[PDB]
């Protein structure tokens, strides 16, 4: 047997983004169902058997702040997480309210302070910012969240950084984009360029992109919820209820992997393989796939 | 007003990939109408105004290199290609048959030699791969290629490279990808590590996916006929007709954006905006756009 190319990830992370929860059972400005887009998903994820080390969840956790909002999403996504035996990472979006955020998803005291964090999961650290402003739908980061965020960053972590946050410093194929993206992009590029920073995981787009940043890849998550179509009339945008899901992280000895989820479903194509017929036609092919570090 | 944090791009590349078009009529794999999947994005594309460069078509371009799919392709793209003002670019799969794809796409004389090229848009370059190997399906790059290459990245560009290949050089999050995969990546690595590559173009997994190879970004569209389910059962595999799209690439002075274009239609949710008013809003927001190096 020989080995293939890649071992598998270290890390595996799920990055979820834009589930715009609203209190009660309303369609989310009258045209989608929200909760029913943001469950289905969860319900293929774990079926799928996926055991992600933490899922990250990059901002527009709810479409108003609602504490109800919070609350269901808090009952939707903590089962969820507790099934998959995954840590549960929070970021603000525009559209979230920190006071409420903190009361409703995290059991903490209400205060206004920028949602900034860290933590470890083993030698990986995970920095969550918070790229929102209150009362305002634009992208800033304040000085002393940039003093911070370097503080931080002068010391490398084993297997690198996740930077996740709401408003991604990329530029976006929608015009409109431009009158809430993330303001001064250089200063968040004077502190992270050269650091430990492997990957900047944002939201904010409603759709599935990526770039570089300083050197840095940086991925954006589409939305659970509803998403842009891309074959709008050049200039102009369009959400719609299509092409909604999640992306996935796998995180490698040396790169880090970034793949779309779409919803499930579809009609077959080709033959399906079982993990069982997978695993015997990789023997079959003279193929192994080395074990995780972390295994 | 105010400048956005990015001009307009530099350059814009349609990244379309895995169109498996066979001879006649029936359809692909006897689920799926390819010809339909890839003429209804095409018409959506040719509708939305885009104006690209270039269109790349990274490979799988015949499902089993039948001259009549190739003739169909051509029959379906150039015209698109032109109406558009775009140049095209053609690369090798592991379905696709060299001498074919030069007889009945390419107007050149049958050949069994690697599809290996290089051309200019205007101070962009663009080298296409052939990482197939004749009559079999993973990955491959000959020492003769690897030399080529090499010598061809001697010397940067203005606006540095884009390679486009079919097999790409990154793990995939689905097992049985193993069996097929680029072979002795370690080889290709050190021809391209400290490169102008700022871009590897690359299709083969039918699902979207992006990481980096030797610190270049890799990005993976998906296929137009048919895509992979990443809620299938962990270790297993399903294709499936859903999320098929393609991928729009933009050059910008600093950075290259790969954004994910799935099929448009869903209904709308939010506001519709025309170009017109996105126009008036963005000038009412304060904001203007710098207008691109090549306007
Ligand atoms: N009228 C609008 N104003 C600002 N952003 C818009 C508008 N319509 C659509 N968008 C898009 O929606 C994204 C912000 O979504 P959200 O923060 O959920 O409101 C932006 O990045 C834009 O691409
Ligand atoms: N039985 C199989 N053998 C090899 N690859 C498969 C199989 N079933 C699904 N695939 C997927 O299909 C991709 C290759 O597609 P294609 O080159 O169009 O045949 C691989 O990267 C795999 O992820
Ligand atoms: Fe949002
Ligand atoms: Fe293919
Ligand atoms: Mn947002
Ligand atoms: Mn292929």
């Amino acid at each position: 047997l020989r080995a293939a190319e890649h071992p598998r990830p270290d890390y595996v992370l799920l990055h979820i983004s834009d589930t715009h929860l609203i209190g009660g059972d309303r369609r989310l400005y009258g045209a989608v169902d929200a909760d029913d887009r943001l469950g289905e998903l969860l319900e293929q994820l774990n079926q799928s058997g996926l055991r992600p080390d933490a899922i990250v969840f990059t901002g527009d956790l709810a479409d108003k702040g609602e504490p109800a909002a919070y609350r269901k999403l808090r009952g939707l996504v903590e089962p969820f997480a507790a099934q998959l035996g995954a840590e549960l990472v929070w970021v603000m979006g525009n559209h979230d309210d920190r006071a409420e955020l903190r009361k409703f998803l995290l059991d903490e005291a209400p205060s206004m302070a920028p949602l900034d964090r860290v933590c470890m999961i083993d030698g990986l650290r995970i920095i969550v910012l918070d790229t929102s402003v209150p009362g305002h739908h634009h992208g800033e980061i304040r000085a002393s969240q940039l003093g911070w965020l370097a503080e931080e960053l002068a010391t490398p972590a084993p297997d690198g950084t996740i930077l996740a946050l709401h408003h991604p410093p990329i530029p976006s194929v929608l015009d409109m984009a431009v009158t809430v993206e993330l303001r001064d992009q250089a200063a968040l590029g004077r502190v992270l360029r050269g650091t430990d920073v492997r990957a900047i995981l944002a939201g904010h787009l409603h759709y599935s992109t990526n770039a570089t940043f300083v050197g840095i890849p940086v991925s954006v998550a589409s939305a659970t919820c509803y998403t842009q179509d891309l074959t709008v009339a050049a200039g102009g945008t369009r959400g719609r209820d299509g092409a909604q899901g999640c992306n996935l992280v796998h995180v490698y000895p040396d790169t880090v992997v970034h793949s779309v989820i779409p919803l499930g479903g579809g009609e077959t194509v080709g033959t399906f393989v079982s993990p069982g017929q997978a695993r015997r036609k990789i023997a079959e092919s003279g193929i192994f796939i080395e074990p995780s570090r972390r295994d």
